[PDB]
């Protein structure tokens, strides 16, 4: 009857994941996921990080995730307005830099970094799987 | 109910697709897919080709597919002996040479290349999706 | 017989150019440049603007330039008191807000942005080269 | 009477460096430096590596250097044929993969990696300074 995830997505755990086939800025990447009733990558657990790390281990490219902020004294937040759970990962790089478009997190070679949201990167959309 | 593909595979059309965890000559890549109840990638259409190109678009690795021949005087055949549909893609690369283990094709950055089957590469495995 | 520019600077045209070492506010950045017998960047021509754009093309950071104003009713002026030539660039960003310490301009990704001079950024310093 | 380095280059120590203004594949990047009587970045000392790490500390982008090999059966060699100096840096990433157009080294966030030479990346050209 109901398939857990659409074709071309990857079903893992409670979620479905879609890896982009090209690089786009964080805003365009966000809009792609919204149009598919999804959101940008939200890592909720170490299991989620390990899965993503394995999936992107084929790649040296950067992948946008749904974590951002505009002010470096204020918390990183996922698009849904929740914070980065402690003990998942450290955002490396120039975490204190502000940019006109804000600061956004990306994963590259398994490590998470801060960067100018205006840069074009691959991205990963995530939605809940249709489980029972 | 019955999900079309196991977790961590890509469901596309009537099949499920998986990237190999490691890099191996073509024979060992063939044994690995068979031991997972699958076979090496078989491209039956340009839509298959487009899907695969998109799926590997974030990787620069070569991926073995199930296409091979013993030397240029034999036709290109898939693992199950069926023919290469000639107009789907041109096999570039080492198409004049003869190797002790034969010639095999991999996909890299959208294009298909002939290469010595003894060379190590990643691969893509494929099995039937569980539909209706 | 003597060198146009010190080591680690970039000689272009009749001047020498240097990236700041740290990301600070416009005030402090103007001071560090004065330390080096230099001033903040003054863009005097499209040729100057094109050189800077190429010089920062491998950076996503913003770089303070020597352009600033007290409010949207006071004109954009370089440090030497001279005005911004309109054809060089339109200033984007916060061109209608009013900050205590004024509005300052930085260049990023080829474009120029107004921003509170309190906020921290890298900067480009400029001084005259020793011509023939 | 002559300048150490041409305009738009960075003079450092005994050498001149030219950062690319865009991202290009390794063959194009190499062709660029050759057209300037130069070569791609050759790191022959810890001092060179340290200097390059600070010059690219403004950037999260990848920069091609002049170190390459056709496949793992060939040795890692600089463009001039000299070997990778022992104990200077490790080439990280997938050093044992075989690409159609060879494997090239790049620096990113101070670390050196192997990648498919067909990718587009920034680059750095290097030439002897014309000095005393
Ligand atoms: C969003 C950018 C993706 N990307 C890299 O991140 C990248 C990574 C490494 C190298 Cl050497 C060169 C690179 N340039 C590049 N070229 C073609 C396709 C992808 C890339
Ligand atoms: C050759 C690739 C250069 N590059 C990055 O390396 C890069 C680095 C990080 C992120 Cl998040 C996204 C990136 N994409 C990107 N977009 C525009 C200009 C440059 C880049």
């Amino acid at each position: 009857c109901s398939a857990p995830c659409p074709q071309d997505w990857i079903w893992h755990g409670e979620n479905c994941y879609l890896f982009s086939s090209g690089s786009f800025n964080w805003e365009k990447s966000q809009e792609k996921c919204l149009s598919l009733d999804a959101k940008l990558l939200k890592i909720n657990s170490t299991a989620d990080l390990d899965f993503i790390q394995q999936a992107i281990s084929y790649s040296s490219f950067p992948f946008w995730m749904g974590l951002s902020r505009r002010n470096p004294s204020y918390p990183w937040l996922w698009e849904d307005g929740s914070p980065l759970m402690p003990h998942l990962f450290r955002v490396r790089g120039a975490v204190s830099q502000t940019y006109p478009s804000g600061t956004c997190a990306y994963i590259q070679r398994g490590a998470v970094y801060a960067e100018n949201c205006i840069l074009a990167a691959f991205s990963i959309c995530q939605k809940k799987a249709n489980l029972r």
